[PDB]
């Protein structure tokens, strides 16, 4: 093996003991900013982490965690085709989600200065200091998506600067993490670790990591490996080697995993809309297994 079980052990940690000090310090700095806006002030507005602060999964020092915050005075839905939007009751407003993008950014521009503010595609970043870890603000709409028999899931809706939607479901993403890190003695969120940080080192020594393997992959890959392969085995090394087998054998054929979902449950991994394929997790999985160079007979 080209690392130890000492080593991969080690990589299953946090790479701070206050992961946790440095969320909550962004959440409550946006927070301030926006209650301190006398526009947005007014707003229903949450601020929450998403991302890999909020899940525990972080694995790079310092780096930049995912602030949503999410207004919730109206909320975008889409409807099942044979549903009448009609009928389900239509809200117009004069407000938008541009308009609330510039107003955010005027809030942290106000807080923090111009020079510390930078828009982005899909963001508004406030820069690090010795005090504060760099903050992505990610500006949200309240969402709802109905399925046929009445029931509706809640998430966030934004649009970026180049025009594209998205919708995502931060905290069922959250919650579901927290649930099969629950059912694994705690190895789920510590093999997503180990998985994230083995994609930076093979990045830093010049492996040849497709760009369409990110770290949110890695995660939602995890989270499809089933309960018993962290449960059963002993060792890092081979819980680690276990999962890379389940990984690459279902990913084989494009049957085997269509149906996997990402952590929240509401989304799939391979139904468009994605930059991977299942071809290039399965690329991945053989990269990794070829570093790994685990004994063989």
């Amino acid at each position: 093996a080209k690392y130890t079980e000492d080593q991969l052990t080690s990589w299953t940690k946090p790479p701070s003991d206050s992961e946790q000090t440095k969320l909550e310090n962004s959440e409550k700095m946006v927070r301030e900013a926006i209650s301190s806006d006398e526009k947005l002030s007014k707003k229903t507005i949450e601020t929450f982490g998403q991302g890999s602060y909020a899940n525990n999964t972080n694995v790079r020092l310092n780096s930049d965690i995912d602030i949503n915050v999410k207004y919730s005075d109206g909320f975008y839905f889409d409807l099942p085709k044979d549903k009448s939007r009609e009928d389900f009751g239509i809200t117009l407003t004069s407000y938008s989600y541009e308009e609330y993008k510039d107003d955010v950014e005027n809030a942290l521009v106000n807080k923090f200065g111009r020079s510390e503010v930078v828009r982005k595609d899909k963001c508004i970043t406030v820069k690090e200091n010795s005090y504060r870890v760099e903050t992505d603000v990610v500006p949200t709409w309240d969402y709802r998506r109905y399925s046929e028999n009445g029931n509706y899931v809640q998430g966030t809706k934004f649009k970026t600067d180049k025009g594209i939607w998205i919708d995502n479901y931060p905290k069922q993403h959250i919650a579901n993490g927290i649930s099969k890190n629950n059912n694994t003695a705690r190895r789920f969120k510590r093999l997503t670790r180990l998985h994230r940080k083995l994609r930076y080192k093979m990045i830093d020594d010049g492996g040849n990591v497709s760009d369409n393997i990110t770290s949110f992959l890695l995660e939602c890959l995890v989270w499809n490996v089933p309960n018993r392969i962290m449960n059963d085995y002993d060792t890092w090394t081979e819980r680690l080697k276990q999962s890379i087998i389940y990984l690459y054998n279902n990913t084989r054929e494009e049957s085997s995993c269509k149906e996997w979902g990402e952590v929240s449950e509401l989304l799939y991994l391979f139904h468009g809309g994605r930059k991977w394929t299942s071809k290039d997790v399965n690329s991945y999985m053989v990269l990794l297994w070829n570093h790994l160079e685990f004994l063989e007979h």
